[PDB]
């Protein structure tokens, strides 16, 4: 009955019920670490010349827009629903446009110069795309959606809090792979612009959960330290080799687009306010569309 | 009575009952806090160009060093006392040895370019020196019956979380010129430190009441503070050409305050004197040898 025994025992009930789920699971799971591993053995053999600086200030940018929506979790009066899908409706938009424009394309100019810029350069940001796609599938369905079984739910709830914005994290890591801040500062802006509604929400969530509401913040303000920590993971899974980067550029693309379509947008949609939401959704695609082509 | 309160109320209490430890606090932490916004603002303007990549294995090795020894507590047998004082002991041999060859020596020989080698060098790794060690007595003063037992069981939890932010910090100054010399030994040193204090994290959380498995998982993550740490000590390190070799002494002073005064008191509280007191020996003895060797 120890939640270790509790968690084994779900992950074996979930691998059961959905084994493809499971299979393209273990399979994104280990080319994350083999990319990984691949890019810190480059490194420890010299010659790595990675572009962590502009990552640790992306990852830390998105520390702090965490932050500052958790912290609005204190103040007087309420944000409505209607706000929050506004908010999080544009930032969905911004993000989409992001991965598109600051990842998938990038991605095949990378891989264009390695491999030939036909199907070659598109089937290399595919293995990543899908492989993030499938990456991100299998953490939600083996993540959790009468006294000592309430308790452990509160913990796995706290921990999938903590945990959950590696990728968001990870996803920066990889535009600022090349140190090129026009890859880099729209898509860690993005993911800030998405940070403080879910902040907020997080936060918010913690309280429903039952933690009062300094702990429910502070444990808010804590998830954030996921993005630098991603950011980490992001730079290496890019450098292990000439290729690592345009397979990773596809799968933080394919990690981010899943986390729209089937994470957010869903929320932005269950408050009710459907239009306004998705006018916001193509209000943050145009502009984010429009200001990488601006800055080119 | 909530935690916020609580704690609000406990730092009033500990400020007037320690007031140079106290405004000593308030110096430091504002030092820290201006040399990171400088730090920053350099990386924002251009001109920065360290790099983090030396810093940032260095702080995922001590993540790796404490996941390691926290995972020790689910072991068959047990570890003794004893010896856990003589791994205790050795790594803060090490660490002494390591604040004073490759944090203050290369710290002198910073500030030696910058502004002079005489007492000009001196009193700039004296000026972080001396606010490292008021940095680390604050942290230490200011950081710790239903209702009342739970919110001590967050207070700790906390702390244990952030306890190991500066031994990140340390790892970060030390690499951030990217001189392996002056980096390697330092953050294997504290690599070293990081294996007994987990295995000892856990524990002493699973003494508090957490079932073994949770009171793993947060000693893991503990370890994550010596990455993220290492990412404030980089940026500390780079604001002016004077930030470097302060922060060289800043580390230096926090890391010879928490060996005197917060590990070589453990290693004896367990009752074995003698072979923690060698062993600190060998500890200092084998850097020393180290760095003569590695030059
Ligand atoms: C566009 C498509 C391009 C290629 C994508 C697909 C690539 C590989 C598919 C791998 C499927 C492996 C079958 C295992 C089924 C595992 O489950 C099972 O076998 C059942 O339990 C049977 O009892
Ligand atoms: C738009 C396309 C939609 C298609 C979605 C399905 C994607 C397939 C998901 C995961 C496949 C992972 C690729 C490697 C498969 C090798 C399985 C080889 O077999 C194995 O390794 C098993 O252990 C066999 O038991
Ligand atoms: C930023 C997030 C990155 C985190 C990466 C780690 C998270 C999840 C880790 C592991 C997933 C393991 C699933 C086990 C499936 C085994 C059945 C099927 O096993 C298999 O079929 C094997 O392929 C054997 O051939
Ligand atoms: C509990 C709180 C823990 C805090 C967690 C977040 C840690 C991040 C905080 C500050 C990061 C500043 C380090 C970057 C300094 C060098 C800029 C890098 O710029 C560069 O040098 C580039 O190479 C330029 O080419
Ligand atoms: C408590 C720990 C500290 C937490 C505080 C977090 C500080 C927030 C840091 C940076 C905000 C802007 C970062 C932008 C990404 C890097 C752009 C770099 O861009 C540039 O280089 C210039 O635009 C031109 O060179
Ligand atoms: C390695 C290269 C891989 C090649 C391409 C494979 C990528 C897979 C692409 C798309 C899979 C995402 C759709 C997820 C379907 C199940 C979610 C649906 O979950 C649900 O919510 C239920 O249906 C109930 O509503
Ligand atoms: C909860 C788990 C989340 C993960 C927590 C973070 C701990 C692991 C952090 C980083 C692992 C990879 C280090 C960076 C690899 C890039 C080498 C650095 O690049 C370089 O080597 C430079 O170019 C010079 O050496
Ligand atoms: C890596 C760990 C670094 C963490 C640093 C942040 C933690 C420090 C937190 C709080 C500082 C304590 C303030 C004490 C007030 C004394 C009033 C006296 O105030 C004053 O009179 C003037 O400010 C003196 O300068
Ligand atoms: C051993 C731990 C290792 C490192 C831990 C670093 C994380 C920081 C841990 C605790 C934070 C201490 C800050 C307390 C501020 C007290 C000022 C309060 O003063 C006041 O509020 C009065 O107004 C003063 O007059």
């Amino acid at each position: 009955s120890s939640l270790a025994a509790d968690l084994r025992g779900a992950w074996h009930a979930q691998a059961q019920s959905h084994p493809l789920i499971t299979l393209g699971l273990a399979a994104s799971a280990a080319g994350v670490v083999l990319l990984l591993v691949a890019g810190i053995v480059n490194a420890l053999t010299g010659e790595n010349r990675v572009h962590v600086g502009y990552a640790v200030l992306g990852g830390a940018a998105g520390f702090a827009a965490t932050a500052l929506g958790a912290l609005m979790a204190l103040g007087l009066r309420a944000i409505s629903a209607r706000t929050q899908d506004a908010m999080l409706g544009f930032a969905a938009g911004m993000m989409l446009a992001a991965s598109a424009f600051s990842l998938i394309l990038p991605g095949l100019d990378a891989a264009g110069t390695i491999v030939g810029p036909g199907p070659a350069a598109a089937a290399v940001v595919a293995l990543g795309l899908g492989l993030g796609v499938l990456l991100m599938l299998g953490l939600d369905y083996f993540t959790p959606h009468p006294e000592a079984a309430r308790v452990n739910r509160v913990w796995l709830f706290v921990l999938t809090i903590i945990l959950h914005n590696l990728p968001e994290g990870m996803a920066i890591g990889v535009s600022f792979a090349t140190g090129d801040l026009r890859i880099g500062l729209p898509l860690t802006s993005a993911i800030a612009i998405q940070d403080v509604p879910e902040g907020l929400a997080v936060a918010l969530a913690l309280r429903a959960v039952g933690l009062p509401i300094g702990r429910a913040v502070l444990v808010a303000v804590a998830s954030g330290l996921m993005e630098p920590l991603g950011a980490l993971v992001g730079v290496g899974i890019s450098s292990g080799f000439a290729l690592a980067y345009p397979i990773s550029m596809g799968l933080a693309a394919g990690a981010m687009i899943f986390v729209v379509s089937h994470e957010v947008i869903p929320e932005t949609h269950r408050n009710g306010h459907e239009t306004t939401a998705t006018v916001g959704l193509m209000a943050g695609f145009a502009l984010m569309m429009f200001l990488d082509t601006a800055l080119g």
